[PDB]
C-alpha cells in the first residue's frame, strides 16, 4: 500500500518547500521537493517541482508553474512548463491551465 510522509518548511506564515516520501512495503523513498515563491499580495506566484535522482542522490527540476491573478474572475491563470535538460529552462511542454480560486489551498500539494 502507500502511505506518505510530508516534510514541509514554512518560513513565517509562507510554506517555502514541501518534500514528499514514498512509504511502500516498509521502503521509504523520495518522490517530489516543491518550493514556492509569492507576489506582492502574498499569493504563490511560482510552484516548481523536483525529481529525486536516485543514480545521483540529488534533486533535479521537473517542471514549473507560474500564477497570474484576476479581481473579479474567480480563476487563477496558470502556465506550466516542464524542465528541458539540455536547454536549462522550462520551455517543454507548456500549457495553460485555469484553477478556480476556491481551490488555491491545492497549489500547496
Amino acid at each position: 500500500g502507500k502511505d506518505y510522509l510530508y516534510d514541509t518548511k514554512e518560513e513565517n506564515g509562507k510554506i517555502i518547500s514541501k518534500v514528499v516520501f514514498l512509504q511502500e512495503n516498509g521502503l521509504l523513498n523520495k518522490q517530489v521537493r516543491y518550493e514556492f515563491q509569492y507576489n506582492e499580495n502574498g499569493k504563490v506566484s511560482e510552484k516548481k517541482a523536483f525529481r529525486w535522482d536516485r543514480t545521483n542522490d540529488e534533486w533535479v527540476p521537473f517542471y514549473q508553474i507560474t500564477y497570474q491573478y484576476d479581481d473579479q474572475s474567480g480563476e487563477i491563470k496558470t502556465n506550466y512548463g516542464m524542465w528541458d535538460k539540455k536547454k536549462k529552462n522550462f520551455s517543454l511542454n507548456v500549457q495553460n491551465m485555469i484553477i478556480p480560486s476556491t481551490n488555491y489551498e491545492e497549489i500547496f500539494s
